[PDB]
């Protein structure tokens, strides 16, 4: 669980998204595992604008904020499941980690602000979903 509130916007993994979500959709992307809806009340996360590489990211299934190492986003294989076949997955940076599968939507951040969240893991890794170029979200 977890979500990004920047503006009138919510941030959620697609498969983790509610009704509510999908009643008052802005843009989903199955590759990415995103969704954005709208909000009424204002939404208070800083999104960054950068190329950083380091942060650090909450997992739930620890209780614990991990400081990592991550990659640039790229399209990276991920294993079918219960949301969606097996496909390439884009703007997803893995790092070493560990994650559980619920801990999806933990918060990546870096010294600029909110990078993304966890969407993937498994096997000593986490994978983060990138929100840097939806530059919208700000807008
Ligand atoms: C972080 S979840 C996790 C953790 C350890 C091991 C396995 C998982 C499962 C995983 O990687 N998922 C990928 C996600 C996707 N983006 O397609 C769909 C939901 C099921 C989540
Ligand atoms: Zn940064």
């Amino acid at each position: 669980s977890g979500a990004i509130y920047v503006g009138n916007y919510r941030v959620v993994n697609r498969h983790l998204a509610t009704h509510n979500d999908w009643a008052n959709l802005v843009w989903e992307d199955s590759s990415r595992d995103l969704l954005v809806s709208s909000t009424t009340a204002q939404g208070c996360d800083t999104i960054a604008r950068c190329d950083c590489q380091t942060g650090v990211y909450y997992c739930s299934s620890r209780r614990k904020h991990y400081p990592v190492s991550f990659s640039k986003p790229s399209l990276i294989f991920v294993e079918a499941s219960e949301y969606y076949p097996a496909r390439y997955q884009s703007h997803l940076m893995l790092a070493v980690g560990h994650s559980e599968p619920g801990d999806c939507g933990g918060i990546l951040r870096c010294q600029h602000g909110v990078v993304g969240i966890v969407s993937t893991g498994g096997n000593g890794l986490v994978g983060f979903a990138d929100v840097r170029d939806l530059l919208w979200l700000d807008e």
